[PDB]
């Protein structure tokens, strides 16, 4: 992806948490980091584009990029646990670490932290209106299972990770993983009403699962890129058009080993396939390219970026559909 939009998203995102009032925005804010901090981190800074990657320079920037995942993590359990001024009060040593780790390269979550997540996301489901506000609920309940997929609970890491019982603890993850991607599709069609009542049934496999360790497909994402695109050029300031191409660069990288519907009879190696993956590889970059210009501030440039990369998301999903 991009460093620097993402580090500006990082600084961005501390000023909507320092100007929260509830646990809710703090613990969005939070997961937009942990996201920006995800996508980043695969990223390389402009000065140290031409520095060995087993080098000492390069490699002090990916323990420094760790440091800083495991801070926003540590900060989003305490916003998961309610403490709303503790996780706030955590956000202001964030902001310590996220200056300076940018300044230097500038140029000129836990288990139960995501379990909390996909909790307190499920309140804001079942109140919320429109289906908007189901879809993107669903997607941070799709982006806490996946960072918290490699996890493990507190009462099972004295447990073999080959052990039947951890083992049980992989396919019941991918249970949760799959409900909520039927779900996204059903809320990504418009049916608010039909996916409200499919998280009903998702808060039982919820919390199934929590207490026993308490101690999207193609065309959904598809769906909402769409739904994204239509929130941005309706969206006011610049923070709305982050967030929103944030969430079509979620919904991409989440259905990024998707097939479609008509594909899934094709070789993986077939150039047919092949170039299927190479254009979601664009679109990919484009949206990389749209959240830098937003990221800047400029929100009007970016939004004229959203119109280019409609054109982008309309031209590859009749292709597939
Ligand atoms: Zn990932």
């Amino acid at each position: 992806a991009d460093w620097e939009a993402a580090m500006l998203t990082l600084l961005m995102m501390l000023k909507v948490i320092e100007k929260a009032d509830n646990a809710a925005q703090v613990l969005t804010a939070l997961w937009f980091m942990a996201l920006a901090a995800h996508m980043a981190a695969w990223a390389t800074p402009p000065k140290l584009e031409d520095k060995s990657p087993a080098s000492p320079e390069m490699i002090d920037f990916r323990v420094g990029f760790e440091e800083l995942a495991t801070e926003i993590g540590k900060a989003i359990k305490l916003a998961a646990l309610g403490k709303v001024k503790e996780a706030q009060a955590a956000a202001e040593q964030l902001k310590t670490t996220v200056n300076a780790h940018w300044q230097k390269y500038r140029g000129g979550a836990d288990w139960e932290a995501a379990m909390l997540t996909l909790l307190m996301m499920l309140k804001v489901i079942e109140k919320a209106d429109n289906a908007a506000q189901v879809l993107t609920a669903l997607w941070f309940m799709a982006l806490a299972a996946h960072m918290a997929a490699l996890a493990t609970p507190p009462k099972l890491e004295d447990k073999s990770p080959a052990s039947p019982e951890m083992i049980d603890f992989r396919v019941g993850f991918e249970e949760l993983a799959t409900e909520i991607g039927k779900a996204i599709k059903l809320a990504a069609l418009g049916k608010v009403k039909e996916a409200q009542a499919a998280a009903e049934q998702l808060k039982t496999t919820v919390n199934a699962h929590w207490q026993k360790y308490r101690g999207a497909d193609w065309e959904a994402a598809m769906l909402t890129l769409l739904m994204m695109l239509k929130v941005i050029e309706k969206a006011d300031n610049a923070a709305q058009v982050l967030t929103a191409l944030w969430f079509m660069a979620l919904a991409a990288h989440m259905a990024a080993l998707a097939t479609p519907p008509k594909l899934e009879d094709k070789s993986p190696a077939s150039p047919e396939m092949i170039d299927f993956r190479v254009g979601f590889e664009e679109l990919a970059t484009e949206i990389g390219k749209a959240i830098k210009l937003a990221a800047l501030g400029k929100v009007k440039e970016a939004q004229a970026a959203a119109e280019q990369l409609k054109t982008t998301v309309n031209a590859h999903w009749q292709k597939y559909r």
